[PDB]
């Protein structure tokens, strides 16, 4: 059992909470983004599987778009609350959540909220240069629902939460 | 439990592995050298306590000395086993030993071993200059039962395990 605790040691990697939804969850990362789809926090075989982090961000400091992503359950758990963010009330009630790392917690504002099907530009983590990062934001931007008055430029970084399992849920919101 | 959960994963700092012998345990951390002293890692209270990381070490990158308590049991847990280094056959056979802290992990290679029951001066975390770290490296490669084929400079940063509670038990590697 201590073995157990040494395992979850290395695949927890950090902690997600946002207010008045059930998202108050470890998050997990795995050498894909595959293994936290099918396997719960102790890697016990599990269709809710767990909420993880986008294997490709590991970098806090640098990586300009770090993903989390957990299943849309039907039973409301994982990140079926991230749909609350399409009622205009909720999210004015809630500019920001809270994201641990492995070192520390920030309170993440939120800027940009859209489902999408087919368009997944979103899941870029690479960005050659400064300029192309002030690309994605102007596209990623135009997707929102909402005209945010929160801004942000090519110099800030962000957090992405995503559903994965018709449309993805997304919410994306500036360190 | 997710509550407990939440709690284990501000509380568990790092991971120490010492191969043939009791220590694999994961290292706890709060605010004071105390805490764990009296609670296991789930913070429920037990005897046995927990091993953790002195609450003055809060940078891997820049601490010149990062201190490892845990009981000297004696059933034989937590680290009664420091006390394996006095015998030359075990040190031999075990120059080096893991830690992780938060982010990864090192193999730290041992060059002091000593028993102390009055001599404090190895809970030293702060070193104005690096001059102040040299002296430090020479007083307790002094103190080691053995002369070390291992040598080191106060550019290098290092690791402390002791016992806390007639006297200590004190090992000390290199990063
Ligand atoms: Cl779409
Ligand atoms: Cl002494």
């Amino acid at each position: 059992a201590l073995r157990d605790l040494q395992k979850l040691n290395k695949d927890m990697v950090g902690w997600l909470t946002i207010i008045d939804t059930e998202i108050d969850y470890p998050i997990l990362q795995s050498k894909d983004n595959d293994y936290y789809l099918h396997h719960n926090y102790k890697n016990e075989k599990a269709r809710a599987g767990s909420i993880f982090k986008d294997y490709r961000n590991t970098n806090e400091f640098l990586d300009k778009n770090t993903i989390i992503y957990g299943h849309n359950m039907k039973d409301g758990s994982m990140f079926a609350d991230l749909r609350k963010y399409l009622d205009k009330d909720f999210l004015v009630a809630h500019p920001t959540f809270s994201y641990e790392s492995g070192l520390t917690n920030y309170e993440v504002e939120i800027f940009a909220v859209y489902e999408t099907t087919t368009d997944f530009y979103y899941i870029e983590t690479e960005f050659p240069e400064t300029t192309d990062f002030e690309d994605y934001l102007q596209k990623v931007k135009q997707q929102s629902v909402y005209t945010s008055n929160v801004k942000v430029s090519g110099k800030d970084r962000i957090i992405t939460l995503s559903t994965c399992d018709k449309g993805r849920m997304v919410i994306q919101g500036k360190l």
